[PDB]
C-alpha cells in the first residue's frame, strides 16, 4: 500500500461490487480465437502505435470495412483485459446511461468534504455514449504466425493534427460533448480508459461520427486499488500519475480530455509538452503554480518522487494569458475558460466528472440541438 | 495597370540575356510519350487544385516515382510547368555553382533600390540546383488524353506532422536548402510564385528537401504585368492582394518569410485570412497601418475597392508573438531580425535569397559546409 491519504471515485463508486468475477476478471477468462483468418482481407496500413500495427480490410462474408489491430507482444492478461473491456461495453444490453438518472446512484462518495464538488450543473439525460465506443467484431489468430489480432469496426479518420484545425467552435462543443459521452457510459460500467488523447478519438466528420478506440490501457474501477501510474501518454498523464498518487479513478479520463481541450481551444499542441516524465510535470505547475500544487501534495500527504526536487517557484498562469488572436474564436468567452479551469486541477476529485462537464454553459448550443 | 514602375533589385535581366528558346513556352511543341506501359502506379500521394499525384515505378529500372495527373487547364499553362521544370533540370552549368560576381548580381542600379543590399551575403557557390524536383517524363495515355508529369520520388510527410518535431538546428538547416533552390530558380530568371509547405518535399530521415509544384512558376522579364491570383491565399504578398502586378522573385521570399513564421512562432498559418479581402486584413493587424499606407504612397497604388472597410492598426511587434510554447525557436534576436527583414509590405525592401542565405540566423549552418 503505497498510499498515504485513501481516495475513492466521487461517482460510479461501486461498480464492480455490485458486478462480479464474470464481468472484471479479465484474467480467468478463455480467449475464444478464430483460427479461420480466411474470412477477413487485409489491405492497406491505416497506423501505429506501442502496442500494435493497424490495417484496414474486407470482411469477405459481407464485404463490410474492418480495421485489424495486429498486437505486439505483451503479457497475456493485457491481451484479455483489453478484449474483455471490449466486449463488456459493446454486449451490455441496456447501457446504463440510457436509463432514468439517479442522483442518488450516481454520487456515491458520500465524504462530506467530496460533496461540496458537486456541481450546480449536471446533465441529467437518457444518452448513447454506449454508440461511440469502437466495436469490437472479431479476436482472431493466425495458427502459423500466432499474432493475436482485434477486429473493429471501421473509421475514416483523419490525423487530428490535420483536421482540428479546421473545426468551428461549434464543431469542438459538438465532438467533445460526444467524448464526453463515451466517457460517462465507460465510467458508468465501471471502466476507466487511461489513454485518452487525440490519437485515440477515430472521428469521421463527413459522417459527423465519433469513436473512442484503444482500450488497451483501460482498467476496472475497484475501490482503493492502487493502480500503475505508468498508463496513459506523457502529455495527457494526470498529476495523479506523475507523482505516484496510485489511489486514482474514472478523473484521470477528466484530465486527459482537459488537456486535448485545452490544446484546441488554445492551439497550442500539446498543451503541456513535457520533454521527458520529469518535464511533463514542470510544465504543467509553469500553469497551474506552485501554490495550489503543494496545497494538493499535503491534502493527499503525497511523498514527492525523488526527481521533482530540481523544480522551481511557479506563479500561476491565469488562462487568460493564452488567448491571443490566433486562436480568440474558440477562447475568447468565459464559459470554455470556466470549463477547462474546472477540468485541469491537481486535485483529481475537484474535477468536474463526465455529466457534470456535459452540464456545463459551454455545452448549450449542444444540448438545445437534442431535442 | 501600375502608376510606379519596379524592377527586381537582383537578376533583372535574366531573360534579356537568354532568348526565345528558353523563355517562350507558349510555341514549345511537346512530344508526348504514348506509352504508359513503362509506369506502374501505385498509390494516390497527394492532391491539389491543378492534379492528383500517385507514387509509382519505372519498369526498367524499378526507381520510384510520382506521376501528377494534370486536370483541364489552357494548354499554354501545361506547356509553361513543364519548359521551366526542363530549363531548370537541363541547364548545364547552373549559375549559383559559379563564383560570385556583385556587379552581375546586383542589377537594378536606382541608388533608392541600392540601399537596400545587405552588409551581409551568401556569396559561394552553392547546390540549390539539387533542391528542385527533377521532371523524368511525360505522358498522356493515347485513350484518356490525360497528359502526366513523372518526377522523381521524396518520401515526404505532411508538415503539420512534421515541422512540429523539428529543432531550431533542423529549421535552419531546412530553411537553408529551401533558400538554396530559390537563388537557383531566381538565377535562372523564374519565379516560383507558390511557396508554401505543400510545396515543399522533406524527406527527414535523408534530410532531403525538394521544392516541386512548379505549375504557377513564370519567367520574370523586366516591367512585366503579372496576374496576381497565383500563390495561395496564406502565402500571398502584399502586392498581389493590392493588385501591384510588376512584381518579382521578391513575391517568394515574402512566401519563405510567412513560411518561417509560421514554424517560428507555431501560428499556422501565420497570416488566416478568412477571404482574399481578410489575407489583407490579417496582415495589416501585425505589420500595421502606417507602414502600409507609406508603401500604397511609394507605388502609387489605387487600393482596390474591397479594402475601404479595413481599420486603423497599429503594428505588433514581433515579440508579441513569443510564448513559452516557441520560446525555443523564436527566442533570440537573430531570427526576429531575418523574419522582420523578410516580412516586409515593399517588395524591394526584402531580403533577396542570397542575402537571406547570409543572415545570422544562418551562421550554424554556413559554418557546418566546409
Ligand atoms: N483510419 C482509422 N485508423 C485507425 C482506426 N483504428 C485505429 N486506427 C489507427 O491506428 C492507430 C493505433 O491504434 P490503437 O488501437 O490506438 O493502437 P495502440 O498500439 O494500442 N496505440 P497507443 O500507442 O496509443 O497505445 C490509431 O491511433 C489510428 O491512427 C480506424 O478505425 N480508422
Ligand atoms: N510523398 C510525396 N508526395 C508528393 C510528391 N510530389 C507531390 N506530392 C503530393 O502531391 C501534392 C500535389 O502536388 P503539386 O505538384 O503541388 O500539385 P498541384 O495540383 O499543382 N497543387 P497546388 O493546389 O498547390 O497548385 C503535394 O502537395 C504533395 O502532397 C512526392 O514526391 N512525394
Ligand atoms: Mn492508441
Ligand atoms: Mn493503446
Ligand atoms: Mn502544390
Ligand atoms: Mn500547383
Amino acid at each position: 500500500m503505497k498510499c498515504r491519504v485513501w481516495s475513492e471515485a466521487r461517482v460510479y463508486t461501486n461498480i464492480n461490487k455490485q458486478r462480479t468475477e464474470e464481468y472484471w476478471d479479465y484474467e480467468n477468462t478463455v480467449i475464444d480465437w478464430s483460427t479461420n483468418t480466411k474470412d477477413y482481407e487485409i489491405e492497406n496500413k491505416v497506423g501505429r502505435g506501442k502496442y500494435s500495427e493497424v490495417f484496414q480490410g474486407v470482411k469477405l462474408d459481407s464485404k463490410v470495412k474492418i480495421v485489424i489491430k495486429m498486437l505486439k507482444p505483451v503479457k497475456k492478461k493485457k491481451i484479455k483485459r483489453e478484449i474483455k473491456i471490449l466486449t463488456d461495453l459493446s454486449n451490455e444490453k441496456v447501457p446504463p446511461t440510457t436509463l432514468p438518472f439517479q442522483k442518488d446512484q450516481y454520487y456515491t462518495n458520500q465524504k462530506e468534504d467530496v460533496l461540496k464538488f458537486i456541481r450546480p450543473y449536471i446533465f441529467d439525460q437518457p444518452h448513447n455514449g454506449h454508440a461511440n465506443i469502437i466495436h469490437l467484431f472479431d479476436i482472431i489468430k493466425d495458427p502459423i504466425s500466432k499474432t493475436p489480432a482485434l477486429v473493429f469496426e471501421y473509421v475514416d479518420n483523419v490525423d487530428f493534427r490535420i483536421l482540428y484545425p479546421k473545426l468551428t467552435d461549434l464543431e469542438i462543443r459538438f465532438y467533445m460533448f460526444e467524448l464526453l459521452k463515451a466517457l460517462d457510459y465507460c465510467h458508468s460500467m465501471g471502466i476507466m480508459h487511461r489513454d485518452v488523447k487525440p490519437h485515440n478519438v477515430m472521428i469521421d466528420h463527413k459522417n459527423k461520427k465519433l469513436r473512442l478506440i484503444d482500450w488497451g490501457l483501460a482498467e476496472f474501477y475497484h475501490v482503493n486499488m492502487e493502480y500503475n501510474v505508468r498508463v496513459a501518454s506523457r502529455f495527457f498523464k494526470g498529476p495523479e500519475l506523475l507523482v505516484d498518487y496510485r489511489m486514482y479513478d474514472y478523473s484521470l479520463d477528466l484530465w486527459s480530455f482537459g488537456t486535448m481541450l485545452a490544446s484546441m481551444i488554445f492551439k497550442r499542441e500539446p498543451f503541456f509538452h513535457g520533454t521527458s516524465n520529469t518535464d511533463q510535470l514542470v510544465k504543467i505547475v509553469k500553469v497551474l503554480g506552485t501554490s495550489d500544487f503543494e496545497k494538493y501534495l499535503l491534502k493527499y500527504e503525497i511523498t514527492l518522487p525523488r526527481e521533482f526536487y530540481d523544480m522551481d517557484q511557479y506563479i500561476r498562469k491565469p488562462w487568460h494569458r493564452f488567448i491571443n488572436d490566433g486562436n480568440k474564436h474558440l477562447s475568447g468567452n468565459d464559459e470554455i475558460i470556466d470549463l477547462i479551469d474546472n477540468l485541469l486541477r491537481y486535485d483529481h476529485q475537484e474535477r468536474l466528472t463526465a455529466k457534470e462537464a456535459m452540464g456545463h454553459p459551454w455545452f448549450a448550443p449542444i444540448r438545445e440541438q437534442i431535442e
